[PDB]
């Protein structure tokens, strides 16, 4: 028992980490096979981080204009190319410690680990969610960029964020491995603002569950609710539409608790109405979204 | 900027699980040169557990009643000795992925990243605190066993627990790596429960630090008070004593935002006398004791490990 913000453990992640120096700028790359990843922003000089034309600084760049270190070692960079916002370098050498991997764009409220790191090495991991607003909510300084964030659910890694930048507001921007941004955001200093986040409330009904598999009943009452009146009351409190999916999704941990997703609903609406009276739920004051019901049956079974 | 419950990459440990079965127990081990390290209990059956005279037990046990496995490969073991509550397995094979390491007993309030695994492969990376009443709040499940708790520092991993038992109220109990407990635990089916824990002061003030430096500072006030005084108040609601050593570690903390100890002790008394008002630190709606003050420097500065 107990329940925790758990990541995956980090070590297929860090055989990949590699250091980048363009110009002035250094910053982190994924090193998979012959190919190291990161984001094109480090051919970005101080003079037009405003508007580049990242195809137009991209042709003016030798391979030697790249420095790229796996721990003691430089790697020789024979070619470049660039795939919407990431910079794919061609090395002489595929990385001994590849691991299985694959490259998957999420959705919001999907969670995933993230490996900070600095100058190539690994600082710290850390759990995430993509926010429904695209942003996500990281630890991430100078020198942070081209950290990934990545699930390892079996034995493969599935490499789902690559990181950019920061905006106003202190959340995280960045893009899938393809170079895709997640949200409306681009890796330009013109002004860019966060939407209004919202709660998801998928993963906080998963988390109730969790809560109840762990021992927990105060929250539970005797009613129920339509799915309409649900997702009415809930977006009075800037919570995420509830859709027939999420019930579905919810389906297993319902059956696993003996309590319906439409009951469990009406605890969650009681909850916004009254607070927790000084209680806590999983060591928690507050409702806690970024645990997905994928990442509550795998911690709790 | 941001801040985050961050565990130490687990990359160097993961290289050091291995899976040990005795008789129908599975668990984990550590596997470090040529010996596995897991808990004792492995030799026992559910009759053994319930007054069990563990080295009665361990001279009936022969090297070949221990099957232990890296990946799929067997490892043979050639010896095995007790150490207070760990079993060593001395295996035929050195692991030629063996860090840099040490082992090390922590102190209450120090925290550290737990590494859980099932069947020898790993599955997840938390951090936790030692709590004052030598409880971890942790997540573990049935063959959760073996699985170990370490720090890094540079290149040195320093292994710290051992994961061993459930407690009642669900919280978690384990030895450090030479096999002795935290806490007034026993590894033996007998009636055992968590003692009332305290809240973790140094800790505390290490994570309004962090949050100041982040932005967050409505709990700010222009008061100070007294080491004697703000202990006073700390009895009061729970809280462990600070010292004059607590105060000197987070000097720097201080010097950096401005804030000495003694006036972030006059907000905390604030908060614990009135509440947050409906307002959050850091995301938090409960004040936040399981990061140490090295914890907030690390993290804010960006530190690495080689
Ligand atoms: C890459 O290592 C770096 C990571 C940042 C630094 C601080 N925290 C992080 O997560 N990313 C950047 O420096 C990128 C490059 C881009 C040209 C600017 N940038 C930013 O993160 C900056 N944001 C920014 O300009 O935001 C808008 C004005 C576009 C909203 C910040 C350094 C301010
Ligand atoms: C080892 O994998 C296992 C880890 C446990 C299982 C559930 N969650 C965990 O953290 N450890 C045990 O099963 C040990 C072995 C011992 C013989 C019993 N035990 C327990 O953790 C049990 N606790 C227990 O008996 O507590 C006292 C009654 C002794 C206080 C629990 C499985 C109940
Ligand atoms: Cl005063
Ligand atoms: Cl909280
Ligand atoms: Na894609
Ligand atoms: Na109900
Ligand atoms: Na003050």
């Amino acid at each position: 028992s107990g329940f925790r913000k758990m990541a995956f453990p980090s070590g297929k992640v860090e055989g990949c980490m590699v250091q980048v120096t363009c110009g002035t700028t250094t910053l982190n790359g994924l090193w998979l096979d012959d190919v190291v990843y990161c984001p094109r922003h480090v051919i970005c000089t101080s003079e037009d981080m405003l508007n580049p034309n990242y195809e137009d600084l991209l042709i003016r760049k030798s391979n030697h204009n790249f420095l790229v270190q796996a721990g003691n070692v430089q790697l020789r960079v024979i070619g470049h190319s660039m795939q919407n916002c990431v910079l794919k370098l061609k090395v002489d050498t595929a990385n001994p410690k590849t691991p299985k991997y694959k490259f998957v764009r999420i959705q919001p409220g999907q969670t995933f680990s993230v490996l900070a790191c600095y100058n190539g090495s690994p600082s710290g991991v850390y759990q995430c969610a993509m926010r429904p607003n695209f942003t996500i909510k990281g630890s991430f300084l100078n020198g942070s960029c081209g950290s990934v964030g990545f699930n390892i659910d079996y034995d493969c890694v599935s490499f789902c964020y690559m990181h950019h930048m920061e905006l106003p507001t202190g959340v995280h921007a960045g893009t899938d491995l393809e170079g895709n941004f997640y949200g409306p955001f681009v890796d330009r200093q013109t002004a860019q603002a966060a939407g209004t986040d919202t709660t998801i409330t998928v993963n906080v009904l998963a988390w109730l569950y969790a809560a109840v598999i762990n021992g927990d009943r105060w929250f539970l009452n005797r009613f129920t609710t339509t799915l309409n009146d649900f997702n009415l009351v809930a977006m009075k409190y800037n919570y995420e539409p509830l859709t027939q999916d999420h019930v579905d999704i919810l389906g297993p941990l319902s059956a696993q608790t003996g309590i319906a997703v439409l009951d469990m609903c009406a605890s969650l609406k009681e909850l916004l109405q009254n607070g927790m009276n000084g209680r806590t739920i999983l060591g928690s004051a507050l409702l806690e979204d970024e645990f997905t019901p994928f990442d509550v049956v795998r911690q709790c079974s």
